């Protein structure tokens, strides 16, 4: 029939301006109302402001200290059948990999979301995590959220499967959401380089038809939601 998602890391370690930025982030998904969410450093507090205003969606959140990534479920479409917390081995970060058994409309599509290692000098570190997540995806499917990957990584960890492919690739590479971790546009930095990225990522296994970018216009704090943008993927 139809589907939806939507991937956005929410930077909840950004304190500044927080309970407004969690408003506008609110406010995007109440008028897309997507039926799964894939939500990354996500902190107590903004986990908090999540239960009470989307009430109809039922998290999964990946551990309860620091920051994890989180899942949030349309209740009405999607059903719950099992959930894990694969966690990474020498990861140094408190980061693991969040997999939901669901069953939307009566397929067997898994959904998994992961934040891998942010430091660009533990690329090893990272393109260890990744392979991980290619041979989970293998083994149950529907990957999503901030992967930190980048200048041919995934080429350097043996490539992508067959079986495994990009929506951004897939859909003839678009120019629009090329980069998802812009410092150019998005001034919640401050960074006088301009570098532009492509770090929440969207694996598959149903047929992706669209691929857009959220949380582009500034709030009335002059901070936009997240330094990262928020990505939505239709599906039928
Ligand atoms: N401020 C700033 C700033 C400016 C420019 C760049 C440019 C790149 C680039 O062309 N490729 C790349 O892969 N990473 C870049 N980072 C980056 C982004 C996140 C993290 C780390 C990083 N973490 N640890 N060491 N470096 C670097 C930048 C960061």
């Amino acid at each position: 029939h139809m589907f939806s998602l939507i991937t956005w890391n929410i930077d909840g370690l950004d304190l500044n301006n927080l309970s407004e930025r969690a408003r506008g982030v609110c406010s995007y998904l109440a008028l897309y109302s997507p039926d799964v969410i894939f939500l990354q450093e996500v902190i107590p507090p903004y986990y908090s402001y999540l239960k009470k205003r989307s009430s109809n969606y039922e998290i999964i959140t990946g551990h309860e200290e620091g920051y994890f990534t989180a899942i949030m479920l349309k209740k009405s479409r999607v059903k719950l059948k099992s959930q894990e917390i694969i966690p990474f081995p020498s990861t140094k970060m408190m980061r693991n990999l969040l997999c939901v058994h669901v069953n939307v409309s009566g397929n067997e599509l898994c959904l998994m979301t992961s934040h891998l290692e942010s430091t660009r000098g533990h690329a090893a570190e990272r393109m260890n995590q990744l392979k991980m997540v290619l041979k989970k995806m293998q083994e149950a499917v529907i990957f999503a959220g901030d992967t930190n990957l980048r200048d041919r990584e995934v080429t350097r960890s043996g490539g992508l499967p067959n079986n495994i492919v990009d929506v951004w690739e897939f859909l003839g590479k678009p120019k629009h959401c090329q980069y998802t971790w812009d410092t150019q546009m998005n001034s919640n930095l401050g960074i006088t380089a301009a570098c532009k990225l492509r770090f929440d990522r969207i694996f598959f296994r149903i047929i992706p038809r669209s691929l857009d970018l959220l949380g582009l216009e500034k709030l009335d704090c002059g901070r936009f939601p997240s330094d990262h943008w928020g990505l939505l993927c239709n599906l039928d």
